[PDB]
């Protein structure tokens, strides 16, 4: 039935990005950034896209929502380096949370939600936007499971007509993303499967 371009993408988009918050920078380089989370763990996160650079200081208080390329390190030193590919983000949160309006569809037919959660942030990385969709995709909506679910994509579309995408069939083209977003400015978000 499939092939690695689906077994691969299935892996990645299937598991689970992870969540910190209220976490320092431990220098600022070109495409790299490394972070100290709360919890005495730092993180080596990188930025492949030249639009999406960002410029935190060492000391500023920044939020990961980020996902790892490589399974984690001990050091026999007692410190844990994480390996994570973008998602640093501010601070900002909004008084009470909204949920975003997404609505996937397989082949035409109006396809309901299962487990979609409940966003508090202002600013959400489009890498997590992606992660998000494509993640309850490859779960409720079972993408890259079947032969017959191979491909499609999906479309946020702003209080004011820009707009965003992505297809389905490849990784997420990290090396070309534009700056987090206001999520709460975003009229809709779309996704259609096949
Ligand atoms: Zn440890």
């Amino acid at each position: 039935s499939t092939n690695d371009n689906i077994k691969d993408l299935l892996d990645w988009y299937s598991s689970g990005s992870d969540t910190f918050t209220n976490s320092e920078v431990l220098d600022n380089s070109l495409g790299s950034m490394r972070i100290k989370n709360t919890d005495g763990s730092i993180s080596l996160i990188i930025f492949p896209s030249p639009y999406y650079s960002p410029a935190f200081t060492k000391g500023e208080k920044v939020d990961l929502n980020t996902k790892r390329t490589k399974k984690s390190q001990h050091t026999s030193e007692g410190t844990y380096i994480h390996f994570q590919i973008s998602g640093v983000t501010n601070t900002e949160k909004l008084p009470t949370p909204i949920e975003l309006p997404l609505k996937v569809k397989v082949h035409g037919k109006d396809s309901p939600l299962k487990y979609w959660p409940k966003f508090d942030k202002k600013q959400l990385a489009i890498s997590t936007l992606d992660f998000e969709i494509r993640h309850q995709l490859t779960q409720i909506h079972g993408l890259y499971r079947s032969s017959d679910k191979t491909g499609g994509y999906w479309k946020i579309t702003m209080n004011d007509g820009s707009t965003y995408q992505s297809d389905l069939s490849k990784k997420f083209e990290y090396n070309t993303e534009k700056p987090p977003i206001n999520i709460d400015e975003i009229k809709t978000i779309e996704a259609e499967i096949n």
